[PDB]
């Protein structure tokens, strides 16, 4: 019996930035990519966000394996993994046993509806064909009312007469699958965990530092910044980094136009797989929002009309939709 | 090229108790199930551990369902707003009976021999009984001084002249599901995740509470103990709670051991799925090892040999073997 806002009727209601009213978007500091093919990793340990690495040892140190440190058969668990982790990033940075690559890309960008194109560096948007589209999807679900969000609402409409911007980004961290499975042969599990969670905060450290690289001096929308890394967990800057399969887009093929667009896999030899997850695992990408109206939310669940509107958009079939829209079909 | 010990020799390098000098198992109060129509949920509320709770909220208030509280929409705020919904919700949904618990345990004679833990019924002796119920034990075996663990390694050899036991519990939080999709039907999403979130928590609460009860009332190995709920969470107290698929035994199929001897499903309700997950799904199982020295470990890694004599103890084949312990194959298919 759960009610669904016609498609139609949502986009009547969608979050409305009163354009008229608006200030101009920035223009970045450059359009197209530029290529990180290293980047400095001592840098990025102090924008490391250490509490999901905690999580990881909470979990794991309940069931030690055999050849953890003698702490983990005590009644102190948390300072040792923690010094083992300085330890660990000390040696694998100045070896250079882990290493960064990313991209980040900006490039002119108008709404149409629920869709987000963008244009080549010196096109007038209105006179020329898109050279990518971002495809939106549109908040449905029912409960003056709150308006229903779709990330084109966050970009200004091709008929504005506004100049808008969007950037992109991926990053990630290489030699941990390599590590891992060396001290895995050694008989060593707990390194194996250990650089595995390394990782992955290197590579979130890396989003977090580059968001804010980009929000200062590559887009330079916000170029008086100055907050702290505890500030950037709790989101007090502003834009967003929402990546395709997320909440705020569902749809993780939308990966294939980020990868195509800014040439991502020749660049920096992070590649997609067939399940379009990212390799290496510790990686991170996304599409840089710079309006301070722009926040993350949920789609939630759609309704056929959508599904079958989005299906048109994108010249794909129903069925393709539905597979990767699956967990938040609003219908049997 | 990762080296793995022969089954025999990690049996020879076994953790060894010491049976004679170590304090000798405490007969339970009773042996054969005591189920639990009924719970009070309200006591469980203190046994809460609400980081799990809050690392939900963290998860989801990054991204809002439309309807969210207008707070989400902010710049502390967000902690504050879910955990006084939460206990509002508790309060609500227990007064008003919307929730309920159910729950059994179980205690038995239990003897090991080699990796194997057999159950006895009251009045056997057990070395001229025949086992009523046996939960089969894995043990680590890949290499780096340490013993190499097995579960049997915590209960008293059959030939030991020791008598030792073993308990099991299964407890479920029941009208989560329901009341979920009763918010969600209306549009209400942040309260759907509240509820699941919530009843998550209950049971968790529920194996808590209801494993200190066990250690000081039930089995009474320990009726002198008296520590605060921050304790529990830290494993302060003596004794083990694990449960099948989890690292200390990968083996989901021991589920179903325990839901035969304990007549779970219908002494409780909660039952297990072809998958042989727990419905409903705010559940939480395990068996209850009561010794000084026990504790948890993750198996690890076997190897062939260990696959083939497993499956020959459990009278299965090698390949059902290998599909229930995928993940923990030190070798290749």
């Amino acid at each position: 019996e759960r009610r669904y806002l016609p498609l139609s009727q949502a986009r009547k209601s969608g979050f409305q930035m009163d354009w008229l009213s608006e200030p101009h978007p920035v223009k970045p500091t450059f359009i197209g990519t530029q290529v990180f093919e290293e980047y400095d990793l001592q840098k990025l340990v102090d924008y490391i966000d250490w509490k999901p690495f905690f999580d990881v040892w909470q979990l794991r140190g309940k069931y030690p394996n055999r050849g953890f440190p003698k702490i983990f058969n005590d009644k102190g668990e948390a300072r040792k993994v923690y010094d083992d982790a300085h330890n660990m990033l000390n040696t694998l940075i100045s070896q250079k046993k882990l290493r960064a690559r990313g991209v980040v890309g900006f490039w002119p960008a108008q709404s149409i509806q629920d869709d987000i194109h963008l244009y080549a560096e010196a096109a007038v948007p209105q006179a020329a064909e898109p050279i990518a589209t971002f495809y939106g999807l549109r908040q449905q679900a029912e409960n003056s009312t709150e308006p229903y969000y779709c990330l084109s609402d966050f970009i200004a409409p091709l008929h504005s007469g506004i100049r808008d911007y969007l950037g992109l980004f991926a990053v990630a961290c290489f030699g941990v699958e390599e590590l891992s499975k060396a001290y895995e042969d050694d008989g060593d599990d707990y390194s194996s965990i250990m650089v595995k969670a390394l990782g992955d905060r290197l590579a979130e450290a890396f989003a977090e530092e580059l968001h804010e690289r980009v929000r200062r001096e590559l887009w330079a929308y916000c170029g008086s910044e100055q907050l702290d890394v505890a500030d950037l967990r709790r989101l007090r800057y502003k834009g967003i980094r929402p990546a395709p399969g997320y909440p705020s887009q569902p749809d993780h093929t939308e990966k294939l136009t980020m990868w195509r667009l800014a040439d991502i896999e020749q660049s920096t030899g992070i590649r997609l797989t067939e399940s379009l997850a990212m390799a290496p695992a510790s990686a991170v990408s996304g599409l840089y929002f710079s309006n301070l109206k722009s926040k993350y939310f949920a789609v939630g669940k759609i309704s056929k009309d959508q599904v079958e509107d989005y299906a048109l958009r994108k010249n794909i079939s129903v069925a393709e939709v539905e597979k990767w829209l699956g967990p938040i079909l609003g219908y049997d």
